């Protein structure tokens, strides 16, 4: 667990970095920008499915302030609607998490363009 | 990849803060420190096998100074001594990662002990 | 021996005093509530054995009243099923003594709660 | 350990009533009132050492009142004089303990009668 808050705060952000570097290897490739390979992409989706369980195990209460969180109050006083996004995210994840697993491209993208809005749209409301 | 230098710092650290965190639960548990699941155990374990490949990737040529990084200059100009260092830590990862599987408490400690003095070992040479 | 039977009831509920403290520090452990050592499992776990012998040796006739007695008639009328509970009791003990010679954990945990059953089994009909 | 002050009080009161019990039948063949058998002799030797260790571990802070304890006050308001006694009587004990294991009788006679006298050396001062 977490000793301080801070480590919570810091634990998070670590792991939404980490995430967001494979993710976005992953969207390179759903975008042309990168040549599809369905072994690269299987490894990045599976390093994304898990580490997006982690995070979300940091923000119980007393992490609110410090280590340059950017999260936003509402993250607890509307803990209903970050339940929510959280559970979108899950659910995106499983997808992509199971495109990876066929190998079809045109699967692949379709995930991360899902998986993407869960980022966005939880970001909207609970981040900055 | 990393764009700029300083995506490849902040992964690197993000990871080291993730692998802090994961295997100090285990060692809690060898240490006597907190009650003893090999299941528990066993997760924490391979998160950190998972993990430990991540960070050594991103110490490229230009990633030496900015986003508050904490590697020494040694890191480039005695690379083999890295390379000496990182290859131990490897081998003390594969060790726990082997206790792992087993779930044998007497096998777990004497793999938390050596990869515990596998990041100290590396951490004097190469880091703050 | 026991000159009074009061002495023998008294010895009796000493012994099992005991070894319900030591065998629950052993339970503890498997049950993750305290944080495991081979060793003091294992110097709980000789303790317990030891006294195992101990207790079974004072219900002799005549030792069915008084000193605040708890043992139920049919410990007596019942002498072949008493017999029978001591049996099992013992080779539950036989098994945690062969576990704490080994140091591992799950199989300590295995014997743990086959020696809590063998507790309450005789308990159950001969207790109370 | 012990949950609550009572445990203490009665795991203490049953350790000195097996100790009481099976150093007893080590005195009876040393006063000549029963046969003497140096094997006999030696395993209850071998359980009086053992458990002798055990009842001064439960003299803790707060258990002084209640479950019919029999502990004077002095046992801590003097406790230095109460780490006296229980020194005597792990030195005699462990002279028992040797004489055991010579299996002469001369030696066990001296051994028990040195060990009594740490009983009710120690009994004058702190119980009742
Ligand atoms: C979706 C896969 C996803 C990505 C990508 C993503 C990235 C991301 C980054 C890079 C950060 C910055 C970390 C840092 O400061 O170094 C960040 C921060 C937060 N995120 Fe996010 N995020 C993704 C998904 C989600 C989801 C599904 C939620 C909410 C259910 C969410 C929330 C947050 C919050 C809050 C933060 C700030 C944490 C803090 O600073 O304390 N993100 N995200
Ligand atoms: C071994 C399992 C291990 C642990 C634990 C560990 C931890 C650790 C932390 C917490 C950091 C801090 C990151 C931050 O500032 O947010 C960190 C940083 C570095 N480490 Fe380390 N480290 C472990 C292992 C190793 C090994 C085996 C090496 C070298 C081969 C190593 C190196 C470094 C370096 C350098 C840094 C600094 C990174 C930066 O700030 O740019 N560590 N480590
Ligand atoms: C198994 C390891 C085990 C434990 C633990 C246990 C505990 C226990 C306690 C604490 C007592 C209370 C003594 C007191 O009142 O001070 C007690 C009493 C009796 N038990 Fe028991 N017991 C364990 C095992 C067994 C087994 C296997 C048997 C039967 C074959 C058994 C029987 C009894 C009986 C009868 C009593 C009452 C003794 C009396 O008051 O005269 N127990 N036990
Ligand atoms: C020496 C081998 C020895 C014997 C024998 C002995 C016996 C004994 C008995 C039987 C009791 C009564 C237990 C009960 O209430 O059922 C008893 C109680 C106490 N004793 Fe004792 N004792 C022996 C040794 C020692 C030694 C060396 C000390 C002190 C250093 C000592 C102390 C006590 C105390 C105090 C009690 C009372 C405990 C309580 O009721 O809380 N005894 N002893």
């Amino acid at each position: 667990q977490f000793q301080k808050p801070g480590d919570a705060i810091e634990y998070r952000q670590s792991a939404f970095t980490l995430i967001a570097n494979h993710f976005g290897r992953v969207a390179a490739m759903a975008q042309g920008k990168a040549p599809f390979d369905a072994k690269v992409a299987a490894e990045n989706i599976a390093l994304v499915s898990t580490l997006s369980k982690l995070p979300l195990t940091a923000f119980g209460p007393g992490t609110d302030k410090g280590h340059g969180t950017e999260a936003k109050p509402a993250v607890w006083s509307d803990a209903a609607g970050f339940k929510a996004a959280a559970d979108k995210f899950a659910a995106a994840v499983d997808k992509l998490d199971a495109a990876g697993k066929t190998g079809d491209f045109a699967q692949i993208k379709a995930a991360v363009g899902e998986t993407g809005g869960a980022c966005k749209g939880c970001h909207d409301k609970f981040k900055e």
